[PDB]
């Protein structure tokens, strides 16, 4: 992606989620914000 995160692009920016679904369901895995199903959703850093 153009944002990934600490963890390089093998991940997302989002330490909440892993990296793996969508927030659509129609995909098998993002390394975005752009994708993240649990994108700040609630719990967002654990
Ligand atoms: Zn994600």
């Amino acid at each position: 992606g153009s944002m990934a995160a600490h963890s390089a692009d093998l991940k997302c920016p989002t330490p909440g989620c892993d990296g793996s679904g969508h927030i659509t369901g129609n995909y098998a895995s993002h390394r975005s914000l752009s994708g993240c199903p649990r994108a700040k959703k609630s719990g967002l850093r654990v």
